[PDB]
C-alpha cells in the first residue's frame, strides 16, 4: 500500500568523513569503506527511505501515529500531496507552527493556560493543524501535554517535524516493505543530552535526514519550505478552494529563532510573538513597543535589548542586531500578543494578524479569515476588518460563508452576511436546504424523524401537527434543529409574525413532549416560552395601535403555516399567556355575545329569554325582524342561558320522576318524557363528539372532563333503564338512577366557569386535590389504627364481619363530626351484667349495633384512646387541612386565573356551533341537521414588527449598562489620543531644541 513511498523519497547517510570523530556524528570505526569543512549535501549519499510506517506507542493510543524519514532536499509538494491522499488527512483550514526554545524541563503557569485553552481549541473548533518539533522535550512536549489534556477533556491534527538522528529507539523503525506494525520504546529508562523520545500525541512524524548523527537546526530548511508551500495551497477540491493561512507562534527562543523568524519574514508568513515569553521573543516585543522610535536615544537601545533580553553571547556582536532590523524591516506582518494579565484568547489575535497580513483590495484574498471568523465566535472582529467598506464583497463570495455559519449556529454571523446586501430569495436553493437539513446532530429526534420520512419535511409537519419566502422555510428549519437565536432572527423577519410565533410555540412543545433527551426538552419549551412572549408582545402593540384592524383580521384568519386561525394554534400550543391579553379577551367576549352589544346587562338577557317580544326594543343593543330575531337566538350566551334552564328543567323533571312516578309498573307519560330527553342529550353529545379524522376528533372530545362525565351519566342511565324494564331489577335500576341523577347534578358546576369571579374558585378546587388525597390517607390510617385499638379493648360479643367493619370504621369517622356515643364504650354509663360465661366482667351498652356486651378490663385506656382520636382527628388533621388548603390558594391563584382564561376560549367554541334548540327540542334541530386586503393586513403587522423591534433595541441601548460600556470605550480612546499627544509633543519639544 506504500510501494511509491521508498522511491518518491530518499534517506541521506554521512558517506564521506570530515574530521576520530567526524563533523556527521558516525565515528570513524562504524564508518563506510569510501572514507576540510563538512557539507550536508556534497558530502551525502542519497538512498531510499527505509523508515516509513505507522508507529504504534506502548499502552495508551491510538495505535495510529503515521512516521516518515525523508531527507532534506525533498520538495514540499510531495509530502503535502502524501499527507493529503495516502495518509488520509483532511486539508487544514489553519496551520499554526509554533516556534520557540523554551529552555528549562518546565515553562510558566500562565503560558501552558494560555497555549491549552487558545491554541488547541482554535484548532480544534476551527480544524487546524499545530506543526511543532516531533520530540520530547520543550515546545514540543508542553504541546503535545496541552493535546492530551484537550483530548482527554472532550480531535487535533498536531504534526511534528525532528531531525533524523536525535530520535531514540531508531533501530526499531527500520522495515524496507513497511513498518505499519511498530513498537517505539518512549519510556525508556536511559536518559541522554542529545537523543531525544518521540512525543505520544503526536498524529504524523517527519523525520528530516541530512546525513548527520543528530544535531538541531537541521530540519529548518524544510521546516520552512513545508510552511511556505502550505501558504500557496488551497483547502482541497483543487482550485475550487481557497487558500489556507499559516501563522507563526514564537516563545521564547535563541538565535536560531531568530533567524527562523527572519527567514519566515522574508518568506511572507505571518508571524505571532507572546509577550512575556523569555529571550529572543520579547525583545521583538519590546521593539514593536518602541515602534518608530528615533534614533537619538533609541539606536543604543538596541545593543541594550541584545545585552538585557538576550544572553551574553553574540549580544555584542551586530549580526543580532542586522537581524533585528531585517525582521522590522517587514513589521507588518508580525504581531505581538499581549498577555494581559492571562488573557488566554487570542482568536481575536490572530484574525488580526492575518487580516493585516494580505492587505489586498480583492476580496477572494480574505476568504480564509473570513472562513475562519465564522469558525470562531467572534463578530466585532470580522465586522471591523473585513467589513470596513474597503473590501468590495459579492453575494458569490459569501455564500459560502453563510452556508457555513448556518451549519455550525452563528447567529450573528447570518445576521451580519445577511445586513451586507446578500439575497437570501436567489441564495436559497433545494439542494442547499437538503443539506441543511441533513446537518442534524448525529441521532437526534429530528434526525430520527427525518429517519422515519429531498428534506421532505412537509410528512414530518404533518405527522407532528396531526394533517387534520425563504425567510419560513428557514424558520422552520431552525425550529426543527432547536436553534434558538437562529429561529428568533428568522420570526424577526417573517411576514405572517403572529402566526409564525404561535406556530412556532405549538411545534417547539410537541416535539418537547416527543424528546427522550429529558433535558433538550427543557430548551424547547424555553425557546416556546420566548416566542409566546414575543407573539403576545406584538399583537399588544397592534391591539393598541388599532383595535378593530388587529382583532378582525389578524386572529380570525388562515394562514399557510397550518391553514388554522390563530386562536386554534394557541390552544392546541395552550398559550395561556396569549388568552390572558386584554385584546384575546375582548374578541372572545364579543364573539360570545353575537351580534349583541358585550355591555348589555344580564338582567336585560334574562327578561329578553323570558319575554322574546322585549327584543325588539331599546333593552336590547345591537328581512330586519327575521334578522334580529336569528341574531338574538343565535349568539351564544343565549345559547348558554336556553340550554342552563333546560337543563335545570331536565333536573327538576329526572327528581319528580324518580320521588313520585318511578313505580315497579311500565313506565309513565312523564317517566317517557324523562327518556326521550335522555335520548335526545345523548344525540346531542354524540354530535359533539362526531363533529368536535374520526380517532383524533373522537380522542380530543373525550379528553374534556365536562364530556367525560355527561358520557358516564348517559351511561349510567341506559343502565338504569336497562334494569328498570327488566322484570327482576327494578331496585338496581332505581339504585343506579339515584346514582346518575347525583351524577347529573354534579354536572351543573360546569354554569360558574362562565362567571369571571368563579371559574378560577373551580380551578383551585380541581388543584385541591392533592391535599384532599394526603388528608384523605392519613385520616384513613388513624382510623384504622383507633378503630381497630378500640375494637380489640371492647370486646364486643357479635364477633360479626359487617358489625365489626361497621365499629372499625363508621363509628370513629362519625365521632370526628361530633357524634360521640359514649354509652356505647365508657363501661360506667353502662350498666353491669352477666352475658358470658368468659371470665372477667362484662357490661351492656344499650346501642343497638354496639354488641350485646363488651368488656370492662381496661375501659380507661378505651377512654383515653377516645380522647387522643378527638384531640388528632378534629383539631390536628382539620386544621392542617385548613392550612394546606390556604397555601395551595395562594400559590395558584395566577395559574389558576390564567388557565381559566384559556378555557374560555374552548367554551365559546364548544358553545359557537350547539344547535340554537333546547335539548328537549334539539331532535328537530339535528333531524334538520341529517388579495389586496391580506397583503395590506400583512404589511400592517410587519410595520408594526419593526416599530417594536427598534423600540426594544433602543431601550437596550439606552439602558444604563450599555451607556457605561460606551463611556468606557469613549474613555478608552480618549486615553489613547491623549498619549498620541504626548508623543506629539515630546517629539516637538525635541525637534525645537
Ligand atoms: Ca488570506
Ligand atoms: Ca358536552
Amino acid at each position: 500500500e506504500q510501494s511509491w513511498i521508498p522511491k518518491i523519497f530518499k534517506k541521506k547517510t554521512c558517506t564521506t568523513f570530515i574530521v576520530t570523530l567526524c563533523q556527521c556524528g558516525r565515528p570513524r570505526t562504524a564508518h563506510p569503506a569510501v572514507a576540510t569543512v563538512w557539507d550536508s549535501d556534497a558530502h551525502t549519499t542519497e538512498k531510499p527511505t527505509d523508515a516509513y510506517g505507522e508507529l504504534d506507542f506502548t499502552g495508551a493510543g491510538r495505535k495510529h501515529s503515521n512516521f516518515l524519514r525523508l531527507s532534506d532536499r525533498t520538495d514540499p509538494a510531495a509530502v503535502y500531496s502524501l499527507v493529503t491522499r495516502t495518509w488520509g488527512f483532511r486539508a487544514p483550514n489553519l496551520v499554526v507552527s509554533v516556534l520557540g526554545g523554551s529552555g528549562g524541563p518546565v515553562l510558566q503557569t500562565w503560558l501552558q493556560d494560555l497555549l491549552r485553552r487558545g491554541l488547541v481549541r482554535a484548532a480544534q473548533s476551527t480544524g487546524a493543524w499545530i506543526v511543532t518539533g516531533g520530540l520530547h522535550t520543550g515546545i514540543g512536549r508542553h504541546v503535545g501535554v496541552a493535546v492530551r489534556d484537550h483530548q482527554m477533556a472532550s480531535k487535533v491534527v498536531a504534526m511534528g517535524v525532528a531531525p533524523w538522528g536525535v530520535v531514540r529507539n531508531r533501530d526499531t523503525l527500520i522495515n524496507p516493505k513497511g513498518s505499519f506494525p511498530a513498537r517505539y520504546r518512549w519510556r525508556g529508562d536511559p536518559e541522554d543530552g542529545v537523543q531525544f523520545p518521540l512525543d505520544y500525541n503526536y498524529s504524523a512524524f517527519f523525520l528530516v535526514d541530512d546525513g548527520t548523527h543528530g544535531c538541531l537546526g537541521g530540519e529548518n530548511r524544510f521546516r520552512l519550505r513545508l510552511e511556505s508551500y502550505i501558504s500557496q495551497q488551497k483547502t482541497g477540491v483543487g482550485g475550487t478552494g481557497i487558500d489556507i493561512p499559516v501563522l507563526l507562534l514564537l516563545i521564547d527562543g535563541d538565535e536560531k529563532m531568530l533567524t527562523r523568524i527572519e527567514n519566515a519574514t522574508q518568506a511572507q508568513l505571518p508571524c505571532l510573538l507572546v509577550a512575556g515569553s523569555g529571550g529572543a521573543a520579547d525583545c521583538l516585543a519590546e521593539t514593536l513597543e518602541d515602534t518608530l522610535a528615533p534614533g537619538s536615544g533609541g539606536a543604543r537601545q538596541g545593543e541594550a535589548r541584545d545585552r538585557i533580553r538576550r544572553f551574553f553571547p553574540k549580544g555584542d556582536l551586530e549580526v543580532l542586531q542586522a537581524q533585528v532590523e531585517r525582521i522590522m524591516t517587514r513589521k507588518e506582518l508580525l504581531t505581538v500578543y499581549s498577555s494581559e494579565d492571562g488573557s488566554e484568547e487570542f482568536e481575536t489575535i490572530v484574525l488580526k494578524a492575518l487580516v493585516k497580513a494580505c492587505g489586498s483590495s480583492e476580496a477572494s484574498a480574505y476568504l480564509d479569515e473570513l472562513r475562519l471568523a465564522v469558525a470562531w465566535n467572534r463578530v466585532d472582529i470580522a465586522q471591523s476588518e473585513l467589513f470596513r467598506g474597503d473590501i468590495q464583497w459579492r453575494s458569490f463570495h459569501l455564500e459560502a460563508s453563510l452556508m457555513d455559519a448556518l451549519l455550525n449556529d452563528r447567529p450573528e454571523f447570518v445576521r451580519l452576511l445577511i445586513s451586507h446586501g446578500l439575497s437570501l430569495g436567489h441564495f436559497l436553493t433545494p439542494m442547499r436546504l437538503a443539506q441543511l437539513y441533513s446537518a442534524a446532530p448525529s441521532n437526534s429526534l429530528i434526525r430520527n424523524l427525518l429517519d422515519q420520512a429531498p428534506p421532505d419535511v412537509g410528512h414530518v409537519l404533518r405527522m407532528l401537527l396531526g394533517k387534520m419566502a425563504p425567510w419560513s422555510d428557514l424558520l422552520l428549519w431552525a425550529l426543527l434543529l432547536n436553534r434558538a437565536q437562529m429561529a428568533m432572527y428568522f420570526w424577526e423577519m417573517g411576514s405572517n409574525a403572529v402566526s409564525s410565533a404561535l406556530g412556532a410555540c405549538l411545534l417547539l412543545r410537541v416535539m418537547a413532549r416527543l424528546e427522550p433527551d429529558a433535558e433538550e426538552a427543557a430548551r424547547r419549551k424555553d425557546l416556546a416560552f420566548k416566542f409566546e412572549g414575543m407573539g403576545v408582545d406584538l399583537f399588544g402593540e397592534c391591539y393598541r395601535s388599532s383595535e378593530v384592524r388587529a382583532a378582525r383580521l389578524l386572529l380570525r384568519r388562515c394562514p399557510l403555516w397550518g391553514d388554522a386561525t390563530c386562536l386554534q394554534l394557541a390552544m392546541q400550543a395552550d398559550a395561556r399567556a396569549f388568552f390572558a391579553q386584554d385584546g384575546v379577551q375582548s374578541l372572545l367576549t364579543q364573539k360570545w355575545w353575537g351580534d349583541m352589544a358585550s355591555t348589555t346587562p344580564i338582567w336585560a338577557l334574562v327578561l329578553a329569554f323570558f319575554c322574546p317580544p322585549l327584543i325588539y326594543t331599546r333593552l336590547i343593543t345591537f328581512r330586519r325582524c327575521l334578522r334580529r330575531w336569528f341574531h338574538f337566538w343565535g349568539a351564544p350566551v343565549t345559547i348558554f342561558m336556553g340550554n342552563v334552564v333546560s337543563y335545570l328543567l331536565f333536573l327538576l323533571l329526572f327528581s319528580r320522576v324518580l320521588l313520585v312516578d318511578f313505580q315497579p309498573a311500565p313506565p309513565g307519560s312523564l317517566e317517557l318524557l324523562l327518556y326521550f330527553w335522555a335520548f335526545t342529550l345523548l344525540c346531542e353529545e354524540l354530535r359533539q363528539g362526531l363533529s368536535g379524522s374520526l380517532s383524533q376528533r373522537l380522542r380530543l372530545y373525550l379528553a374534556d372532563s365536562w364530556n367525560q362525565c355527561d358520557l358516564v351519566a348517559l351511561t349510567c342511565f341506559l343502565l338504569g333503564v336497562g334494569c328498570r324494564l327488566t322484570p327482576g331489577l327494578y331496585h338496581l335500576g332505581r339504585t343506579v338512577l339515584c346514582i346518575d341523577f347525583m351524577v347529573f347534578t354534579v354536572r351543573l358546576l360546569h354554569i360558574f366557569t362562565v362567571n369571571k369571579q368563579l371559574g378560577p374558585k373551580i380551578v383551585i378546587v380541581s388543584k385541591m386535590m392533592k391535599d384532599v388525597f394526603f388528608f384523605l390517607f392519613f385520616l384513613g390510617v388513624w382510623l384504622v389504627a383507633y378503630g381497630v385499638a378500640t375494637e380489640g379493648l371492647l370486646r364486643p360479643r357479635d364477633s360479626d364481619f359487617p358489625s365489626i367493619l361497621r365499629r372499625v370504621f363508621y363509628r370513629p369517622y362519625l365521632q370526628i363530626f361530633g357524634q360521640i356515643p359514649q354509652e356505647d364504650m365508657d363501661v360506667a354509663l353502662m350498666e353491669h351484667s352477666n352475658c358470658s360465661s368468659e371470665p372477667g366482667f362484662w357490661a351492656h351498652p344499650p346501642g343497638a349495633q354496639a354488641g350485646t356486651c363488651v368488656s370492662q378490663y381496661a375501659n380507661w385506656l378505651v377512654v383515653l384512646l377516645l380522647v387522643i382520636f378527638l384531640l388528632v382527628a378534629n383539631i390536628l388533621l382539620v386544621n392542617l387541612l385548613i392550612a394546606m388548603f390556604s397555601y395551595t390558594f395562594g400559590k395558584v391563584q395566577g395559574n389558576s386565573d390564567l388557565y381559566w382564561k384559556a378555557q374560555r376560549y374552548r367554551l365559546i367554541r364548544e358553545f359557537h356551533s350547539r344547535p340554537a334548540l333546547a335539548p328537549p327540542f334539539i331532535v328537530i334541530s339535528h333531524l334538520r341537521l341529517l388579495k389586496e386586503a391580506e397583503r395590506k393586513l400583512l404589511t400592517w403587522e410587519s410595520v408594526h414588527k419593526e416599530n417594536f423591534l427598534l423600540a426594544r433595541a433602543r431601550d437596550k441601548r439606552e439602558s444604563d449598562s450599555e451607556r457605561l460600556k460606551r463611556t468606557s470605550q469613549k474613555v478608552d480612546l480618549a486615553l489613547k489620543q491623549l498619549g498620541h499627544i504626548r508623543e506629539y509633543e515630546q517629539r516637538l519639544k525635541v525637534l525645537e531644541r
